[PDB]
DNA sequence: GTTCCAATTGGAA
DNA sequence: GTTCCAATTGGAA
């Protein structure tokens, strides 16, 4: 039914796990899991660290609550053991997914 | 004298090559070769693509040129055949060095 | 429809 | 004295 990703006990189903083509790039697979671990609006209103951008402290932008550190830690643990990538690659794939989810939400308006 | 880097025909200091510790990270070594291939004033005025930032298209920033594509292509060629890092990593290390060298000038 | 590019920034590392 | 982290952008791929 469901499978724990990492030591923290965060889990997704085997159905969506088996519905993934592992022939594509790591970051893309990471984005596929984020829509399976988190929801759409959560990714759109959260960031990787919960910090504001240093390049916008003048004009500012909506402060976003930090994503779950425990859930992300398992994802980083997965990709580094399965696809054998670096945590830097994963955390960059994550921080660019939340940003793209923020774009798309604005596209409905 | 000086040693070529890639097929596009760009060379670097033969001494400086020997003075590089390859035990370091990919991006690190890449940031050491850039200062030996490009002048510091060039890095502080040039970028990877030459394009401006999409987040600052209305906020007009001073124009910064593009680094020599042939010189960059050889740099990317070296790291992939030696340290076996990805072209992604190399191009990201370059766009930071050019951004960091600009921070040096801004402080001065 | 989604991802990639890479430029910009300040403090932290 | 340098590098790293990652947030944010709009068009390009």
């Amino acid at each position: 039914p469901m499978v724990t990703i990492g030591p923290n006990g965060t889990e997704v189903s085997r159905i969506s796990l088996s519905a993934i083509n592992w022939a594509m790039t790591g970051p893309s697979i990471t984005r596929k899991l984020l829509c399976e671990i988190f929801d759409r609006d959560t990714l759109a209103h959260h960031t990787l660290s919960g910090k504001p951008s240093p390049a916008f402290r003048d004009c500012a932008r909506p402060s976003k609550q930090q994503l779950d550190p425990l859930k992300v830690a398992d994802l980083v643990y997965l990709m580094t053991n399965s696809c054998d990538m670096t945590p830097r690659e994963v955390r960059t794939a994550i921080t660019t997914k939340c940003a793209d989810e923020n774009k798309m939400l604005r596209s409905r308006m």
